[PDB]
DNA sequence: CGGCATACG
DNA sequence: GCCG
C-alpha cells in the first residue's frame, strides 16, 4: 500500500465503509480545533481503508498499512471489539461538533466563522437569523437557502441543469463548452453542488466569458445568488421541481484550452486526492502542481499537457480514471 | 524535528 | 497524527 493517495485506486464504494466513516469523523472535528494535520493524518487512514480490496477483519491486518498508529489503530481496534469507538461517540454528541458542523455546513462560512460564533454563545440557525446585522450578504443567502441547500443534489437534477447551461454558454460564445466535473465525474449519485469547468477551443477566446455566462443566466431568473472580471462563480441557481423548484449549488469555472487538462484535473477531486497529488509532485518530483499547470522551478518551465493521462504520465504515476480518484 | 495544497472572489 |  503506497503512502500517497494518488499512488492507488480509490474506488467511490468500498469494503470498509464504516471504520473509514469513524476515522473521518475524528478528521473532521481536528479540523474544527485547527489541527490540520491530525485531520490530514485521519483522512489518510480512512483513505486507506477505502483502498483495501476486503474489509478489515482483525487488527493484525493494519500492520504495515501507512497513516496507521497508535490512534487510528485503536479506534479501529474498539470497532472490532465493541462494534463502537467511545472517542467517536463523544465527537458525535459533543455540542462543539454539532454546532460547528452546522455553521460550517452554511454557505459563507468557515471554521474561523462558526468558531467564532460559538464562542459568543450562538448554537442554531435562529441565533444566527435573530442577529442578521452581523451577516455578510453571502452568509444571508446560506443562511436563507440553508434548507434546500441541505438536500442532496440528485445525478437527475445535473443533467437538466447542464443543458441551461450549455444555453448560456452557447450565447455568451459560440463554440464553448461545459464540462461536469466534481464529484459527479467521480461517479457520485449525489452531491452537494454541481460543478462545471467551461473552455473554447480556440486559445484565448474564453478571456471574459464568465461575466457574460453570469449575465445571461440572470436575465433568465435562474440565478437566486452569485458574488455579482472574474474566472469562477460559486453560485446558487434555481433547479425546477415539480410544481416548484428548488435553490442549488452551482459552481462555474473558466479555463484556457491550454490549462484544461490542469483545471480538469484539479476540480474533479477528490478533495483529499488533489492535495495529495499536489503534495507527491512538490515533495517526490520537484514540481509544483495547481489549476494552471506543472512548474519546474529548477528550469523555470512549464509542462505542456494535452490530457490528464499526460500530467498523470510526467508525474511518474499510472493513470487513474476520476471514478478512481474518490480518496 | 518539519511538514502537512492551492489560487481566485 | 503520522511519515520520513
Ligand atoms: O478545499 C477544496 C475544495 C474543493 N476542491 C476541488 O474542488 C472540487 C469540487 O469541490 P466540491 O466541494 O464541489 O466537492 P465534490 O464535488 O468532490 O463533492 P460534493 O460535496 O460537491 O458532492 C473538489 O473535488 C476538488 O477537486 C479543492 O481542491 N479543495
Ligand atoms: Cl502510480
Ligand atoms: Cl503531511
Ligand atoms: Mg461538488
Ligand atoms: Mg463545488
Ligand atoms: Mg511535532
Ligand atoms: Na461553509
Amino acid at each position: 500500500m503506497p503512502a500517497y493517495a494518488c499512488q492507488r485506486p480509490t474506488p467511490l464504494t468500498h469494503h470498509n465503509t464504516g471504520l473509514s466513516e469513524a476515522l473521518e469523523i475524528l478528521a473532521e472535528a481536528a479540523g474544527f480545533e485547527g489541527s490540520e494535520g491530525r485531520l490530514l493524518t485521519f483522512c489518510r487512514a480512512a483513505s486507506v481503508l477505502k483502498a483495501l480490496p476486503s474489509p478489515v477483519t482483525t487488527l493484525s491486518q493494519l500492520q504495515g498499512l501507512p497513516h496507521f498508529g497508535e490512534h487510528s489503530s485503536r479506534v479501529v481496534q474498539e470497532l472490532l471489539e465493541h462494534g463502537v469507538c467511545e472517542e467517536v461517540e463523544r465527537v458525535r454528541r459533543s455540542e462543539r461538533y454539532q454546532t460547528m458542523k452546522l455553521f460550517t455546513q452554511i454557505f459563507g462560512v468557515g471554521v474561523k466563522t462558526a468558531d467564532r460564533w460559538y464562542r459568543e454563545g450562538l448554537r442554531t440557525l435562529d441565533d444566527l437569523r435573530e442577529q442578521p446585522q452581523k451577516l455578510t450578504q453571502q452568509q444571508k443567502a446560506g443562511l436563507q437557502h440553508h434548507q434546500d441547500l441541505s438536500t442532496p443534489v440528485l445525478r437527475s437534477d445535473v443533467d437538466a441543469l447542464q443543458q441551461v447551461v450549455e444555453e448560456a454558454v452557447g450565447q455568451a460564445l459560440p463554440g464553448a463548452t461545459v464540462t461536469l466535473t466534481g464529484g459527479f465525474r467521480r461517479g457520485k449519485l449525489q452531491g452537494h453542488d454541481v460543478d462545471f469547468l467551461i473552455t473554447h477551443p480556440k486559445e484565448g477566446q474564453e478571456a471574459g466569458l464568465l461575466p457574460r455566462v453570469m449575465c445571461r443566466l440572470q436575465d433568465q431568473g435562474l440565478i437566486l445568488y452569485h458574488q455579482h472580471a472574474f474566472e469562477r462563480s460559486f453560485c446558487i441557481f434555481r433547479l425546477p421541481q415539480p410544481g416548484s423548484w428548488k435553490a442549488v449549488r452551482v459552481d462555474l469555472v473558466v479555463a484556457p484550452v491550454s490549462q484544461f487538462p490542469f483545471a480538469l484535473l484539479s476540480w474533479t477531486g477528490s478533495k483529499l486526492f488533489q492535495r495529495e497529488l499536489r503534495r507527491f509532485s512538490r515533495k517526490e518530483k520537484g514540481l509544483w502542481l495547481n489549476s494552471h499547470g506543472l512548474f519546474d522551478p529548477e528550469q523555470k518551465t512549464f509542462f505542456q499537457a494535452a490530457s490528464e493521462e499526460d500530467i498523470f504520465r510526467h508525474l511518474g504515476l499510472e493513470y487513474l480514471p476520476p471514478e478512481q480518484r474518490n480518496a
